[PDB]
């Protein structure tokens, strides 16, 4: 039963590891919600504290770059590069207030966005002199466009670099050569990045798209690395679940069967998060300056009413109730 | 043409004292916006930017809270301070990136609201030990419905806290004793506040309720008052702070500043100016379900580009600057940088 879980704020080093060790023994997938605003890491903080898990916030290049402000030019990678940075700083210090651990994480990035890479682990390493931590906790890198040498080259190139500080990579391949991903493909990533360092976890293509999903693949991945390994452990690698909304409960099952530890949401918390604020179309009529359509006809005032306080609760709340369905079909509900 | 007109990020120390002499001496004010997320600290950050003006972003108790969290126990000021610190952070990390000088301030703390005062002034001070600079740029304690005494002998006590920080203090006092706050009562304030740093600032009760009638006039009786009381030259020896006055007149605004009213308070005129945008997002309430949009096809198109939170969030943001920049041209403070 390893420290992790009775942490409190976002992890980082060995502790992230143990982590996913603990999921994959215990048989649970960990949520991983990309967040645009303080209004949405509380959303996910709070459904997580409440049914007692462990949650994984990311910041996708465009999510960062809203952190900073859609105002703010990004030709040059600018904002997403301050936005993930500032929103760093206010999910670890919010983050401990929820009392749970929280992997913070960035979501993918491919070849032509590596500026925004380049710019966190700068941050990154200036924090970890400072303090024994970098800000992330984790990052990622999709090169999936790429051919797999390139792809796995370059991560072994940051992979050196970030595991000077223990932090964690997530990286993607495809199917580009030089159909799903084979198992051959698979380990030959863990073959370069274990090498340098266990904490890496992989997301393949087995139909999850983002004809359909095979997640039995992911276990022939894990299989295939048994063999090649010569170990006993059922779950070699560590798999992440990208598009992650609108496979069933049995798909679920066996890709957390199969060692995934970590399912993309986004888009259905997306949608989730807004439905509270759309339903207060049922107030449009409380909705304007004074104009009520209650008591006192235009002398009433409506501060009561357009508060975001109150308004954008709702969302919250309405976002983390999906966050909680999905934290009890990955079978995380209560694992702290 | 003090070093502040061309800073970026949270000021501290001596620039918060420059920036609202140079506001005194140019006669423009400053709007402290409310804020309650990321979202609405970037609304104002980006009005001030794009009209050249600097900023005084501030967070109310329950402002704070909400920066934490609404599901968080703030019985004990938990949230409030939590949330204070965390929309600290993140304000300090974001204010470069927009290139204004901002004040990072906090709203009215009364006496039982004092925890939260001690919450957040203990980090400004581990923080300040660890950086050379504390959390928040000022802080407002308002102990106006204490006795007048009273009220003035705790800011003295927390302000000998913060000068050691070279922080700044606002402090209101109100009508009590121990109708409007008269000039005699306002210059007692200065009379402590001013043995232990220059840094203070007072909201004084001129009618601006938050019956009687705004007399913006009796700013200049405070500071004619305190002016022959010094002996000195200056016109503006206080700094005064407007609160509750959004609906006001340009004129009754005019009048406050020429008095040497550096920071105007806004909140629910934000608020309602923020919701208005995101309700303008009516509109596509057809396309606000799930999948299935009415417009082009029933299943077949998806609807993931109008419910993307960054889209129609963004939209609460602009027309909550747009009423940020009317601020800013009212108070004059478009284009002081
Ligand atoms: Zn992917
Ligand atoms: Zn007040």
């Amino acid at each position: 039963p390893p420290a992790v879980l009775s942490k409190s704020g976002v992890i980082y080093g060995k502790d992230v590891k143990d982590l996913f060790d603990y999921a994959q023994e215990k048989g649970f997938a960990i949520p991983a919600i990309n967040v645009t605003s303080s209004s949405t890491v509380v959303a996910a903080l709070e459904a997580a504290r409440d049914n007692k898990a462990p949650i994984i916030l990311q910041t996708s290049q465009g999510g960062a770059a809203y952190f900073a402000g859609k105002g703010v030019d990004n030709k040059d990678q600018a904002a997403s590069i301050a936005g993930s940075i500032a929103a760093a700083h206010y999910i670890r210090a919010i983050a401990p207030t929820y009392g749970i651990p929280v992997v913070l994480h960035t979501d993918h990035c491919a070849k032509k966005l590596l500026p925004w890479f380049d710019g966190m682990l700068k941050a990154d390493e200036e924090f970890f002199a400072k303090t024994g931590t970098p800000l992330f906790s984790s990052h990622m890198l999709d090169l999936s466009e790429e051919t797999d040498d390139e792809n796995i080259a370059t991560c072994a190139k940051y992979f050196e670099r970030m595991a000077k500080m223990g932090q964690w990579l997530e990286m993607e391949i495809g199917i580009t050569g030089g159909l799903y991903t084979s198992p051959e493909t698979v380990f030959a990533v863990y073959e370069s990045l274990h090498k340098i360092s266990p904490n890496f976890s992989i997301a393949a293509a087995f139909g999850n798209v983002h004809v359909q999903l095979r997640p039995e693949i992911l276990g022939d991945h894990q299989v295939y690395a048994k063999k090649q390994i010569g170990t006993d452990a059922k779950h070699p690698l560590y798999l992440v679940f990208h598009g992650g909304s609108g496979s069933t409960q049995e798909e679920f099952n066996t890709a957390i069967k199969n060692g995934v530890v970590k399912v993309n949401l986004d888009t259905d918390c997306q949608y989730a998060y807004l439905t509270g604020i759309r339903d207060y179309v049922t107030n449009k009529i409380e909705y304007l300056k004074a104009p009520v359509g209650n008591p006192e006809g235009a002398d009433k005032p409506n501060k009561k009413y357009f508060d975001p306080r109150v308004w954008v609760r709702e969302g919250e709340k309405t976002m983390s109730k999906r966050i909680a369905e999905a934290l009890d079909i990955f079978h995380t509900k209560g694992q702290l």
